[PDB]
């Protein structure tokens, strides 16, 4: 019971935050040094990006995920050293130049010839900052601070594909005639600095209106270089930064993805709380026919309204996951309603979504049941040879793996057992020598998904491994936990941190392992 406590502090955190909490990171505060140096926190904005900077003069994290932030900070640090001061600076012309200057060098020496990672929107993003950060290269003089004068008439090119912007070229030119489609506000400031393009404001619930597809960047670019200092996107603008002392997040709210993972970590832990009906009728109104989004302002997608409905059935209000057929394909589910690569973690949490209707409402047993088997042959067929799954919407191949072999192991009938028991021995085989795990470093994320995992999907015939594995995953959680600090693996414009997300898989982790 000290976790019933827990539980039930977590739950009521959550209720108290209509907005979610997704950590600041630099794409989007270096979009607003750009953007919006008119709002509050812009001084801060630029200490932000001088901080985080890497020693090898990037952004980000590795394995190209350096590519848009760096892009991102470096076009923001011409933008700001060529307009006129907001305030009284902290950080000199030279101090600034300097960061630029470095950022560039790695933009040059690695980053744009390295790999490109599927991160949301990139084929829009990187091309458009690409465009802007050689529009104030040719712009520089000699007279530049520090050696940023060297670099003037500098072009940077990439030979990636995704960097190749003729795509951007056109939906520019065809949104002077039709709107920007929803999935894309979130990415409006790669089509225009300063224009709407047919995206359309969040109106309606608190807290956000006037945020333009859940983006602090693209409710600038919507708001444009003046805006009118009583327009809602300038109080959603206003209260995001405040929120972090100046940095922002790349998405905000989060809430219905905030709310149902939380319900469904809390669900798998096996802890005793009673769920805060204000969560349940969040998600409920949220709900409709079409599904529902990671929050208002957003199109829905089948990940989000699984994962919703799965939340709400466990429960006690129980929908009929009808919502979800609409994304059935040809042996699958899709997210969207278009796209072109398959989410794993997406057919997961929809396997779990029908398969616990099924079991609660054994009459629609048949409504269902085959759609039930052909994700099951599905997932299992796109299990790697390692045993590991991988997802697009996440960096680790411990979120995908653990999202996958837990739907499996409930819902996927014995067929899917050796599957799962393969996840089991990955897992086993990937754990960190200090009994964490993760991707670049040892991370409370991921480190709660193998614990899960492997507690969950335990049996009497499991060798003793398993259990001593999870401990040691356990004692690392203990070792360490700081949530401010807690690393984005999230895809969105760079990588995102969902710190309350994050939390939850820990308790879920922590009590599953008896710690």
């Amino acid at each position: 019971a000290p976790r019933e406590a827990e539980a039930a502090a977590l739950l009521a955190a959550t209720v108290a935050d209509p907005w979610g909490l997704v950590a600041p990171s630099v794409y989007d505060t270096a979009r607003l040094v750009s953007l919006a140096p008119w709002l509050d926190g812009h001084r801060e904005r630029l200490g932000y990006l001088a901080k985080e900077q890497n020693q090898d003069g990037s952004w980000g994290a590795p394995d190209g995920y350096g590519l848009v932030p760096t892009l991102s900070a470096v076009e923001a640090l011409l933008t700001e050293l060529a307009r006129t001061d907001s305030g009284a600076p902290h950080l000199s012309p030279d101090d600034l130049a300097a960061a630029c200057a470095d950022g560039l060098g790695a933009l040059r020496d690695g980053l744009l010839a390295g790999p490109v990672p599927d991160t949301i929107g990139v084929e829009f993003v990187a091309p458009s900052l690409l465009a802007d950060i050689n529009t104030r290269l040719a712009a520089l003089t000699e007279q530049a601070p520090g050696k940023l004068g060297a670099w003037s008439g500098t072009t940077l090119t990439s030979p990636a594909p995704d960097l190749d912007g003729a795509l951007l070229a056109g939906v520019r030119e065809m949104t002077e005639q039709a709107p920007l489609p929803e999935k894309l506000w979130h990415t409006l400031e790669a089509v225009t600095r300063d224009g709407t393009r047919g995206a359309r404001p969040h109106e309606g619930a608190p807290p956000h209106n006037g945020s333009v597809g859940c983006s602090p960047a693209a409710t600038a670019a919507w708001l444009g270089a003046a805006p009118d200092p009583a327009a809602p996107g300038v109080a959603y603008l206003r209260d995001v930064q405040a929120r972090f002392g100046g940095p922002v997040p790349s998405i905000t709210p989060i809430v219905y993805f905030e709310q149902a993972w939380v319900l469904n970590s809390l669900a798998a832990s096996g802890l005793r709380y009673e769920a805060p009906a204000a969560l349940l009728d969040s998600l409920e109104a949220g709900l409709t026919d079409e599904g529902i989004a990671a929050a208002p302002g957003l199109p829905s997608d089948s990940d989000d309204t699984a994962a919703v409905l799965f939340a709400l059935a466990q429960h006690g209000r129980t929908h009929r996951p009808d919502s979800l057929m609409h994304f059935r394909r040809d042996g699958y589910f899709s997210c969207f309603g278009v796209e072109r690569t398959p989410s794993t973690s997406t057919n997961a949490h929809i396997l779990e979504a029908l398969g616990h209707h099924v079991t609660v409402r054994p009459d629609d047993a048949g409504r269902y049941g085959a759609e039930i088997r052909m994700i099951s042959d599905w997932l299992l067929d796109n299990q790697l040879p390692d045993g590991s799954w991988m997802d697009k919407w996440h960096a680790s191949p411990y979120y995908a793996t653990a999202c996958c072999a837990l739907a499996l192991a409930e819902f996927g009938g014995p067929s899917a057992r050796a599957a799962v028991d393969r996840a089991a021995a990955w897992a086993l085989a990937t754990q960190r020598a200090d009994g964490s795990w993760g991707r670049w470093q040892g991370t409370t994320e991921e480190t709660a998904y193998m614990v899960q995992l492997l507690m969950r999907t335990r049996t009497p015939g499991s060798p003793g491994t398993v259990a001593r594995s999870a401990a040691r995953g356990c004692d690392a959680l203990l070792a360490h936990d700081d949530p401010a600090s807690y690393p984005g693996l999230w895809h969105d414009k760079d990588i995102y941190a969902p710190v309350t997300v994050i939390r939850a898989a820990r308790l879920a982790a922590l009590a599953l392992g008896g710690a």
